[PDB]
């Protein structure tokens, strides 16, 4: 089997992409955040808080006759960025992009923190790292993917995310039509339970490229690329006016400014960001000081490859005994 669905980012800033997955029968639409770096598929539903909700649409699993009651099991979550949330667990049919799993755990938030709520766009997360960060309890629970995998024609998924514009995650199988050039693969390693693989290095604009190695993750559910502190001042030296501001919580720039491109190294391949998509705009409404897209990771303790990184290409995510990541141009 296969499946293919379109993700849509939910602002102008591509802060987050949006993908419908349809939940239960009959099936209930829910438009979910498909997170490489988390292990949990969970949702705002008619259990969580009321005071909570703000907008999104809901899980109400009384209304689906394929809904089970995973009894005694709860989850809860905290993701880097501070947010959280938590809840009691339901087994369900889920499908995304026409691909059907039967008895995937659905995890029903009872809280959220404010974060979810004063989002009206994204109704809940759906992981898709390694099932060994999965955080029900008493019995661990596998993601979409790892039920899907048996049944794929490939065991693979793909992230072909779009700037400024909707992309696509496939199930199953690689579209040869939506890269340029080869795909190069890389090793990974799954021993924190990401998608965690070693890029060959950097370059800034048309520089010179810097040959080292950098450990971090491909993690479609955080929007900037964080990347260590040497390599970031690197990036922002070319940006006149470019500073570390401690009272913004990162880079900034001016908004009159033209970015340089960042290269990143898969192997020996080359991928290219373009510096429109290192650009997030004005700190706050009328402002001319604009919030940079690659931030130093120094006190996330680990380097994180997101959206802006992988929206410059074709990824695929590799599931088989051995995993492995690719990169293609596109």
């Amino acid at each position: 089997s296969t499946g293919s669905a379109t993700t849509t980012p939910i602002d102008s800033l591509d802060d987050a992409y949006i993908t419908p997955v349809q939940i239960g029968t009959p099936a209930q639409t829910l438009n979910l955040d498909f997170d490489t770096g988390s292990s949990d598929l969970w949702v705002f539903s008619s259990e969580t808080t009321a005071s909570e909700v703000d907008g999104q649409t809901i899980y109400t699993p009384s209304k689906s006759t394929t809904a089970k009651l995973l009894s005694g099991a709860t989850w809860s979550i905290s993701y880097g960025d501070g947010s959280s949330s938590s809840g009691d667990v339901y087994t369900d049919t889920v499908s995304v992009g026409g691909l059907t799993v039967t008895g995937q755990a659905v995890e029903s938030a009872k809280k959220v923190s404010s974060s979810f709520t004063e989002d009206s766009t994204i109704d809940g997360l759906l992981g898709l790292a390694f099932s060994t960060l999965n955080t029900v309890s008493p019995t661990q629970q596998k993601t979409f993917f790892d039920n899907a995998k048996a049944s794929l024609d490939s065991p693979v998924f793909t992230a072909d995310l779009g700037y400024h514009a909707p992309g696509t995650y496939n199930f199953g199988f690689i579209d040869t039509t939506a890269y340029t050039g080869s795909i190069t693969y890389t090793a990974v390693s799954t021993k924190q339970g990401f998608w965690e693989w070693t890029s060959t290095g950097y370059a800034v604009g048309s520089g010179t490229f810097k040959s080292t190695s950098i450990d971090g993750i491909a993690d479609t559910g955080t929007t900037l690329l964080y990347l260590p502190a040497t390599v970031v001042s690197a990036y922002w030296a070319q940006v006149s006016g470019a500073k570390s501001s401690s009272s913004v919580g990162g880079y900034v720039f001016p908004c009159s400014a033209t970015l340089p491109s960042f290269t990143f190294g898969v192997g020996s391949a080359r991928i290219v960001i373009p510096g429109d998509y290192i650009d997030f705009g004005p700190i706050s409404t009328g402002s001319s000081s604009c919030f940079g897209g690659i931030q130093s990771s120094a006190g996330i303790g680990i380097n994180i490859f997101g959206d802006v990184a992988l929206k410059a290409a074709f990824v695929v995510f590799n599931g088989a005994t051995t995993p492995t990541l690719g990169f293609a141009s596109k």
